[PDB]
């Protein structure tokens, strides 16, 4: 799944896109996606001026956007719960995020997912995410 | 504590500043800070084009930056653990985030904190955050 | 009037939105709008890098956009044609709220005239008398 | 100039006369940040930003001779014509008085021959006493 | 132009000759995004972006007469002189052949009289067969 | 060579950084660098909004910045003076890695000449012959 199938699948547009390509896809349980970390991205100007590192909260969003792509390839998604999120290794410009998402429930008008992010072949982040589904509440 | 005492206290610079002012401060246990949500911020262009809402991961960063200000008014801080993070109400341009941070441990080369964010006087987010302290590991 | 109406009513989009919501509005006589000043806005990296002040000219645009909301919720690119008695007193910085008051004095003569006073919590910081012009499709 | 991008509005000063007169040229183009949202329908230079080109042409004089000069009074400002990418401003500022900790000037902005705007500006002279002043206001 | 900001490099086409020649003007200023980092020491228009002004002046011809024309060959390109804010490019493009699904042109860029750059460009003509082509490459 | 050396060695800072790291480097003969193409980069919102392609000219700059790393780890604003035999074949999109190979042919004659070939996974997508110039402090 190339980047521009991803664009209309994601409601997010720049500056808040964190998915570049999807390698694997199991229709409603599993997906893996790729995020290229390049020094030319906007967040690296201020985080940090001295040392460029991907913020941990943006890795969670990279987990969440990979979940939304799975969900909307599977027949507004707001992240509502973050549990057991662990951040292990610094993420540097030049790395590729291999973002893994496993589905745990799609039954509570929302979704519990459990995600694992890896650089070349070693884990750098994990989290258990839960979303909520709303559309123009008013 | 006005915005430009905050600037040198925070290692983050735009586009990744989420603290505008600190109202209260207890030297090493408690702080409250303010974040103004304005539609002219860069994240609202792509999140979302149809409906402007503050992402949940950026509220966690607003919690984390309020913790760093407490820590560096108290004699590189990387967020390493997110636990029990709950997101309750949508955050809209025009709202003020009253970010609360309570300190739980500063004893593990890092810090466990437990944060509560509120709009006018009602809770919209909470989280238990844990950081790690590194400086030019090489 | 919340921000999603503000954004559909204003012809200005980012990076030139200076109204976040309206709190009191009465049908072609008087309106009051709120602008949150945030340190994460795009103008503050340049004005100034040394000391972040809301530019005075952009307070005038905030006065202008507030009455465009008033002009247009009242039965087109409204462009500024004249400014008289523009007085600015106190620097407004990130962390402040601008309560923008606009009072109509004369409406369309192919252009409208308004008196506007901007305040921080209740101390006056800017006031001006604005006249706009209504437009072609040249 | 004390400012940088995104809020720099001068490129060249063609004629400099020690203490009372300059002519400056800021020149308009499509890649400036303001035209992305003002307007998406079609690009016009905002009238308030034309006032900056006047104020910045002023402040270049007052410290190329004889250094944050905040905008204090804008009287008799008329915006006769729209400014469009491809055009080139030709800002002339005549100093009228250096009365006290401020200065009154008369500015006229010109495109190739026609006159598109004029204003009468008055500023205020401080650098860093200004901080504690801004501290005392809060 | 198929592009928008931050990658628009034309403002006015002064002379248009149906199928073989234009002269265009992109004009340089300090508020363009490229000069924030090229260079922080002092601002020079990158030579590769001057090639865009040539290529965009070309592509305006080929569809103002007779619509994504990707850059395929850049031969004999010389950058004699630096381009600085305040300057104004004057891009001339002579069409030499519309051979097949592409076009060979000779461009010369001029500041007030002197010549700052020239190049010989060749493009490729597709719109949307280009997607599945890009799909087949992956 | 990781990114923090890349950023101190390159004179180009954002938004004009096009090298993320170097993987093999040998002292004034040959260098190989890596560029991650991400959909969250600033150029892709404008080139194109319809279809995100890495501009060909910025691949040349990536060739140029890679050899500036090579020129400067080998005992100043290196500016592009000539481009010959620039051939571009395949569109490179977000999700791809650019493996930038540069080979020195002649070093400082007040300028250097290099042959550069850029690749995606191993298929060649861009190649050029670059000559730069070393500079004044005009």
């Amino acid at each position: 799944v190339l980047f521009e199938e991803i664009r209309s699948l994601l409601p997010q547009k720049y500056p808040f896109i964190f998915i570049d390509r999807a390698i694997e896809f199991e229709e409603s349980k599993r997906i893996v996606c790729v995020k290229n970390i390049s020094g030319n991205e906007p967040v690296f100007v201020g985080h940090f001026p001295d040392f460029a590192i991907m913020p941990g909260v943006l890795i969670i969003e990279a987990m969440a956007q990979a979940s939304i792509i799975l969900f909307r390839k599977s027949l507004v998604f707001l992240l509502a719960s973050v549990n057991n999120a662990r951040f292990t290794k610094p993420v540097v410009p030049g790395d590729q995020l291999t973002i893994e998402v496993i589905v745990e429930k799609i039954v509570s008008r929302g979704a519990i997912v459990q995600s694992v992010v890896k650089v070349q072949e070693k884990v750098v982040a994990k989290a258990a995410l839960t979303f909520g589904i709303v559309e123009k509440s008013s």
